[PDB]
């Protein structure tokens, strides 16, 4: 009668919580879905093993179009987990798979991971200075998607700070660089020219988050561009006019150059 | 050897994640502070029973004021973690505690937890659309905050959705309810007289994020108001232009007003 939609944290099999590893491991049924996001730092079989219990995987269409089919079914008579990358419900679709189990008289609560959105406060940058989010989409065909862009425009001019996902694949587990972002971000202005992003743009790159050696970095765009990050996932933050904590932080532990003491505070 | 900066979670010693409690257990010291939020749903006993060790409990001027004299002194030499209610780095200054230990010559090192920032996903609102955050402090004196008006205001006419911190005063015992923070914006709301936030204005509140019966209600101001939403801490949303899929969400799981799904594009 029960279906628990479970978070599984940042990067391994140890960022689940306490609270979700013991109840997945008192469920009779233990679903997860790696569409949405990857846990770049572990494996299935990793997760697998520290649960024990076999986890059914599930693709896109799977939930999206067979939720009722193939999750509810079981939950109706059985306790049943949902394993997703993150922290469930976050930047994702899934929020409306509790209307779908309510609709089938099905019960189901929330058991939270820590989700980049909240991790990203490793940078160093408050937590409340973040605007509006946005995804960093490869362009493809004759499709140039430049929304992000207008976010960060908007985000800086009020003093805020944007949070950019880089596009992932999946299915396929291609992940979008940092470098490659900057990239297209640079071609970007220079068909807008809004002033938004430049060689002179000051950066902070995050990635591992949820590691306990994540690479945190920050400095001009004319720098990092080409600087090695590591492996992904990667995530990248246009920062707005920072407080001096913010960039004594940056410099103290990103290794900004201090310059940014004195051009972006 | 080093400083573990260790999230705790957002209600019971058990939203701690495994590879927080696996650190926790074979650090030499463990310290921890509790005054940046409030976990409703455990002890210091029972925290402390879970990760095996005694915990040496300081307050905001043992930190602020000589964390490098009571931790830092201990990491030197062994290796200490330093326990947070939710995510350390999330709405709190620990951040510049880093800095502090770089100093000291201590590596220090963060292992996240969930969030309240990243958990009011489960308000079904989407996590992009959050524009800059606030908080609601308590007027003492002749002296009565505002700024979190003008935050709502900002991202309102952005159509961002702002999340407001709510006030604490830990050693008074005093958690600022949904229903003192929406008073106080009433009472801004006369002064400023913007049009901000009136009795008609739409408004989320999550109370015991990390439960598993956390409280989710939507409604106008007039309505909620002097509705009981349990026991604290609490949060409030003023949610900006709502999305379709969003207002479904709030009717069918947080009991909001069936109106809203009529949305005026
Ligand atoms: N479990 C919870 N449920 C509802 N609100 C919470 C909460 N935990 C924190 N809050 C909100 O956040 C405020 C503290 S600010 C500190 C937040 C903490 N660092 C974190 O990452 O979660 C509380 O006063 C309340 O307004
Ligand atoms: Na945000």
């Amino acid at each position: 009668m029960v279906l628990y939609f479970i978070g599984l944290g940042l990067y391994d099999e140890r960022d689940i919580t306490v609270k979700g590893l013991e109840i997945a491991k008192k469920c009779d049924y233990v679903f997860a879905e790696f569409y949405t996001s990857l846990m770049a730092g572990t494996t299935l079989g990793r997760i697998q093993k520290l649960i024990g219990k076999e986890i059914r995987v599930l693709s896109r269409e799977d939930v999206e179009l067979n939720f009722e089919n193939i999750v509810l079914p079981l939950a109706k008579e059985n306790d049943v987990a949902f394993l997703t990358p993150g922290d469930p419900l976050v930047a994702t679709t899934h929020a409306e798979l509790r209307i779908r189990a309510k609709r089938a008289g099905v019960e189901s609560y929330v058991i939270h991971a820590p989700s980049i959105y909240s991790a990203v406060g490793i940078t160093g940058l408050m937590i409340y200075k973040f605007g509006k989010s946005a995804t960093v989409a490869y362009p493809e065909g004759n499709w140039f998607p430049t929304s992000y862009y207008d976010v960060i425009k908007e985000n800086a001019e009020r003093g805020l700070h944007t949070l950019l996902f880089l596009d992932i694949k999946a299915e396929k587990r291609m992940y979008m660089t940092a470098n490659e972002a900057m990239e297209l971000l640079l071609k970007v202005e220079d068909m807008k020219k809004g002033g938004v992003f430049t060689d002179d743009t000051l950066v902070v790159v995050l990635a591992r988050a949820g590691s306990l050696n994540p690479t945190i970095r920050a400095g001009y765009v004319k720098d990092l561009i080409r600087e090695d990050f590591g492996d992904p996932p990667h995530i990248l933050i246009v920062p707005g006019k920072l407080h001096i904590v913010e960039a004594e932080y940056l410099v103290e532990i990103a290794g900004a150059p201090r310059e940014i003491l004195r051009v972006n505070v």
